[PDB]
């Protein structure tokens, strides 16, 4: 049913959105002085989970792990079961958007959509297969595959607003996925590979080079079309990018707000953006990502972060991190007292 | 014994910094992937208040409240009983500070440091006087009243260090206040204060003009000296603005952080360092302030905030927004895994 979802996804509502604005001009301060707090507020009045106000019940992190046979260029310095190992330390809650989800009181949900290891217990198991095609030779996945990663996890996605969960975080974990977002990122920008190839996980000046080759020949041999998606998504992407814009298409078909967290989310929002334009107001920016295209890809998106940490971990940490902001949004709205009330004309 | 004070003021404590670094190197993550958090942890941990260890206990954001004889130069559109009433709102809970501060679990400390009202019941009285001096005409205050106000505020942050707080923020409110801080901002970077004169709470684009009359007036008239920041802050400032000062003075004399809010807090910081510059490595950031003289402040303390909230509020809002992402770098710190643990090299 992915052409229903699409088409499914509701627009925001003016109406709520007036009133949410009305609401917080005549809140006790000078008007506008609380800034992307009340330009967040109403963002968030607008989106039709919320039912009419800005609110934040359960709230979870969805991590997207896979593996990408990309790996094999040499475009990685982390060796690739790092993939298999980490997902493990995410049912034990040692890993960064674990102890940052925890502090934000989210719930982290490990989703493995294609990891190259054996299945790790404890872990969500939507694996489209060991690993995705090396993009350097040839797709990364079929488009059947693509579109059938988009629907479960939107409907995974989609299914936890019944659990009362009301903002979602996405993130990804998987070796040399830095890789295909990169090629994304210039498919969807037309910005050349050297300007948004980055070093990822600490990969050593000298081996840029090698990484740039390999995104612009992935480019040159799929010919991913850049006005299709699903097309960049299935030829230059990875299962854990098409997981991350799955989880984009669904809390917007759901009507409620993701958190992007760096790249590798910036790259999956591209797609979801493309795909479904109506997606865009439900996506809310946490942190400016320290990775080289990360500029280019957040101006494409005519997106501005909240927070500059200079954090490229990626796996969803950010996205929990900016959580306590989308709360004090909410809080500054329902909690705050009235001018009229006094007395103050300003 | 405000001599005693600055002098006393610890240095950072290298040792625990390294065995921070050390500690963090080795967490589940591509070494330096978590950015500032992990530089943010570092810093807290040299703090020697922190016990060798990035943490936070109870928290508590300072809001220094005053009347300023330069709102009669027409520099502010609020009237001047708006400085009062939201005094007394904030003993009710219902201001932006108070709103922000119960999300991130501190509380808020109202100081009346020179409200030009009647004696408010329910916030700390440490009144100069009713309202400062005109700086237009002549001295905010003698030097005699800014040592004692630092020595008196400084002395009351660092009891709070008693009953378990580790981790300050500060505020200001106080109508006119932003024509104080932008004459300060002037004096002690060098700019002129055309440069550094801003809205404040929405003085129409009409009267920037004679509010960066009054700046050059207050500084022409005075000729506060630079490298000397209690004469500036005597001079051009205000209570609250030496309230802020002291409440850094008194975070650092006790080893403990204190984050920023918006300008007039960057206004009181530049004093605070040239006064002691043993004050800085305890001074974090929160936001980048929406106010006009925001990056000229910033880079002369050579800091760059989190937060990109185009926000200028001001009495504090800010600082308690920060907060979480304080408590974020210590559970990082704590909570994380280790990569040898998982066999991991990288
Ligand atoms: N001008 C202003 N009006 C109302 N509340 C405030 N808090 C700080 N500044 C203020
Ligand atoms: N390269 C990497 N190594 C360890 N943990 C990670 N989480 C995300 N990326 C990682």
């Amino acid at each position: 049913t992915l052409h229903a979802l699409l088409r499914d996804i509701p627009a925001p509502d003016a109406e709520a959105m007036a009133r949410a604005q009305q609401h917080i001009d005549g809140l006790l301060k000078p008007p506008g002085s609380l800034g992307r707090l009340e330009t967040l507020a109403v963002q968030l009045a607008g989106m039709p989970g919320l039912n009419g106000t800005p609110q934040v019940g359960e709230k979870a992190v969805l991590v997207m792990c896979a593996d990408h046979g990309v790996w094999d260029e040499g475009v990685a310095v982390s060796p690739k079961i790092v993939t298999a190992i980490q997902a493990a330390n995410m049912t034990r809650g040692t890993t960064g958007v674990c102890v940052l989800a925890a502090q934000a009181g989210a719930k982290v949900h490990v989703i493995d959509v294609g990891i190259d290891a054996e299945p790790i217990p404890g872990v969500v198991n939507m694996r489209v297969a060991r690993g995705c095609g090396n993009i350097a030779v040839g797709p990364a996945m079929s488009r059947l595959q693509a579109e059938a990663l988009l629907l479960e996890v939107s409907r995974y996605t989609c299914d936890l607003a019944q659990r009362g969960v009301t903002l979602f975080g996405v993130g990804a974990l998987g070796m040399a996925n830095t890789t295909p977002a990169a090629a994304m990122v210039s498919v969807f920008t037309g910005s050349d590979a050297k300007e948004v190839v980055g070093i990822g996980a600490n990969l050593p000046p000298s081996r840029i080079d090698n990484k740039v080759d390999v995104v612009r020949r992935a480019i040159a041999i799929n010919q991913p079309n850049p006005r299709d998606g699903i097309d960049v998504l299935s030829k230059v992407g990875g299962f854990d990018l098409v997981g991350m814009t799955g989880v984009m298409l669904g809390a917007a078909r759901c009507g409620l707000p993701v958190l992007l967290d760096g790249f590798l989310s910036y790259s999956a929002a591209l797609a979801a953006c493309q795909i479904a334009p109506a997606v865009r107001p439900y996506l809310i920016p946490s942190h400016f990502s320290a990775e080289k295209g990360a500029r280019i890809a957040l101006a494409h998106l005519s997106m501005e972060p909240y927070l500059h940490m200079a954090m490229r971990l990626g796996e969803g940490s950010g996205a929990a991190l900016a959580m306590p902001i989308v709360e004090a949004a909410c809080a500054m709205f329902h909690n705050m007292g009235e001018l009229a009330a006094s007395n103050i004309v300003l």
